[PDB]
């Protein structure tokens, strides 16, 4: 791993095969589906002791085929709304003190009621496997079903998602709180994949049409009927190779516009969010960002959690690696040694990278204004020499973001003995933070690209030329002072 990967990688001919030779290489073995199933089988019966006829239904990453070494192990536990809420989570700590206190090997048992989904957290010693233990989501196994069916309806699937995947992992672009959760990732890949010229993957309205004689099943209100198995339906015509479908989707997911749009897997199509229609539908869809509708629950964004950071990083980063793909060194292999395809991708991204990905969010302003407000702060404020979304190139030949408060403390204290500089006002900030930079003090010493997109409004900092690599240093300065820049600037109106 990490060693053994990379080699194994560089080794085997084309991109495709990487991303088919990192899907063999992530996925579970047998002896680990067999400790896996082991567990459950342990599970089973400690929740049957307690649960006559209670089955145990193993979702998410281990049934989805999606699955990689060391991932959680879900568990589905199948046996006055207040009043509801708190049996449910009375029922939640019953089973949470069935784990902790019954069932053999177990510890680590913590019971999560304030989840979306309530939960009870659990770990195996003996096996040493971790996981979550849901009294009530049937949603996740009939979607979990679906991943897997979406995985046999293409052979292509599976690498994308791993590779797609393991370059999230990779990019940070996939995680808890404000990242992106593998499901909502797999989602993506799978919406890229309905969305192609031909259609690499159905849409889950054709699977839903499709269906089949008792293969009907409602959950929780929604419609989870979908073919049982790939064969009575007919394969992809789409005949755009691995790779290719990789650049595909960095570049489309770059070009896409995410806050403007609902992708919906079961239309297979981008529903327009502005104004109003999907929200005033299903009542319970909560808007951000990024919109990945849930193929069968359709009050729920799987992306609802994702900050406009998260997305601006994620765009970003796709737009990059679509930088990557065009070039020679993806495409083609490399004579003896050197890091090809699929490698830079999965590498560690650098710490200049990793700050330039992710955007700067500023205050809400006009297009115009803000841009205005910007290069009025860069020029002015700054000794930055600018040139012309937005974009504008900025050399800074000067260690303008470091030495301020020395020098603001020099002035405070010229000033508290005698007459200063200025322009007398209420504040005021501009000219006075102009002083301050100019009270610091033709090969350009750093020099950086700033860009705003259109929506949401927000700055992106990258690197051009960093002899001395400070660059990290201006961007998280920037990160602090950009904003209550136009903060201030906002109140002179
Ligand atoms: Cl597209």
């Amino acid at each position: 791993d990490s060693h053994q990967l990379a080699k194994a990688l560089a080794e085997a001919a084309d991109v495709g095969a990487q991303m088919i030779k990192l899907v063999g290489l992530r996925e579970l073995s047998e002896a680990e589906r067999q400790l896996r199933s082991l567990v459950v089988a342990l599970m089973q019966e400690v929740f049957t002791e307690f649960f006559p006829g209670c089955v145990v239904h193993p979702f998410g990453s281990s049934i989805n085929s999606f699955d990689v070494h060391g991932c959680d192990l879900d568990l589905f536990l199948d046996l006055t709304p207040k009043e509801e809420k708190a049996e449910g989570a009375a029922m939640l700590e019953l089973v949470g003190s069935i784990l902790r206190g019954c069932v053999p090997g177990v510890y680590r048992v913590q019971t999560v009621p304030s989840a979306r989904r309530p939960v009870v957290k659990f770990a195996h010693r003996p096996s040493g496997l971790h996981g979550d233990v849901s009294l009530s989501n049937r949603l996740a196994l009939h979607n979990s079903r679906f991943l897997s069916l979406a995985s046999e309806l293409d052979g292509r699937v599976r690498p994308l998602v791993y590779t797609l995947r393991a370059w999230a992992q990779g990019r940070g672009l996939s995680g808890s709180g404000p990242l992106l959760s593998n499901y909502a990732l797999t989602l993506l890949v799978i919406y890229f994949l309905q969305t192609r010229d031909p259609p690499v993957l159905p849409t889950v309205s054709q699977l839903t049409q499709k269906a089949g004689e008792g293969e009907q099943v409602e959950v929780d209100g929604w419609d989870c009927s979908f073919p049982r198995d790939a064969s009575r339906l007919e394969p992809s015509i789409n005949v755009e190779p691995l790779s290719s479908l990789l650049a595909q989707f960095f570049s489309a997911v770059s070009s896409w516009d995410l806050r403007g749009s609902l992708l919906s897997l079961r239309e297979g199509q981008a529903l327009p969010v502005a104004g109003g229609l999907p929200s005033n539908l299903w009542e319970g869809l909560r808007l951000g960002p990024l919109n990945l509708q849930d193929p069968f629950d359709l009050s729920h964004n799987v992306a609802a959690n994702v900050t406009s950071r998260v997305a601006g990083r994620l765009q970003n980063c796709c737009r990059a690696a679509a930088n990557y793909a065009r070039s020679l060194q993806y495409q083609r292999r490399s004579s003896r040694g050197r890091d090809w395809g699929l490698l830079p991708l999965l590498q560690p991204s650098s710490p200049s990278s990793l700050l330039s990905a992710t955007p700067i969010p500023l205050p809400l302003a006009p297009f115009t204004q803000l841009t205005a407000a910007l290069v009025q702060v860069f020029r002015e404020a700054l000794g930055c020499h600018i040139e012309q979304s937005a974009s504008w190139r900025c050399a800074l030949w000067h260690r303008v973001w470091q030495g301020r408060r020395r020098a603001r403390r020099r002035l405070q204290q010229q000033t508290k003995e005698g007459a200063g500089g200025g322009a007398g006002t209420r504040a005021g900030w501009l000219a006075t933070e102009a002083q301050v930079t100019q009270e610091l003090k033709t090969e350009p010493l750093l020099s950086f690209v700033a860009s705003v997109s259109p929506a949401d409004r927000m700055l992106t900092v990258t690197p051009l030329q960093d002899p001395q690599g400070l660059f990290p240093d201006l961007h998280h300065f920037l990160q602090v002072f950009l904003p209550q820049a136009i903060r201030h600037l906002k109140l002179e109106h």
